């Protein structure tokens, strides 16, 4: 299993440019073309992002590429951030797969405020930050999403995307 479909089942996997009623212009895995108007500008973006004339729907395949992209802004982010590098640096693949999932629907500022929950993830204390991280408003606003994520830090599997 991989990120990219954690993310697909997390967040969703759009194959034909959507406009959301705030007006911005999205496709793939959240990937934002652009916010106000010009869907021709949003598929001109789109076109060169892919290198093909699309007519507005793309493959999986560039899905993934645009979301590669995505991910490694992130990441870069991760690590120019304080409170974030030394768990993310500390955490194995998996779970920063989690940890990674957790920033793209929050922000880094916003997973940064966990920091109880981050120390003992930097620890290795696993139930106990899946306990206490099941405590959260996270949680109960996006409970399944949240449920996966945390029981991914906990297992370090990906069990919780392969059981549904």
């Amino acid at each position: 299993m991989n990120i990219f479909e954690m993310l697909r089942i997390d967040e969703g996997l759009r194959l034909k440019i959507y406009k959301d009623t705030e007006g911005y212009y999205t496709i793939g895995i959240g990937h934002l073309l652009a916010a106000a108007a010009d869907l021709a500008a949003a598929k001109a973006a789109l076109a060169a992002a892919i290198g093909r004339n699309t007519n507005g729907v793309i493959t999986k395949d560039e899905a993934e590429k645009l979301f590669n992209q995505d991910v490694d802004a992130a990441v870069r982010g991760i690590l120019r951030n304080a409170k974030l590098k030394p768990v993310y640096d500390s955490l194995d693949a998996v779970r920063r797969a989690a940890l990674i999932n957790m920033v793209f629907q929050m922000g880094e500022t916003g997973v940064a405020g966990f920091t109880n929950s981050l120390r003992m993830l930097q620890q290795k204390r696993w139930d106990e930050a899946a306990v206490n991280l099941a405590k959260s408003r996270w949680y109960n606003q996006t409970p399944n999403r949240a449920k996966r994520v945390i029981t991914t830090f906990r297992t370090g599997t990906w069990d919780a995307y392969k059981n549904l």
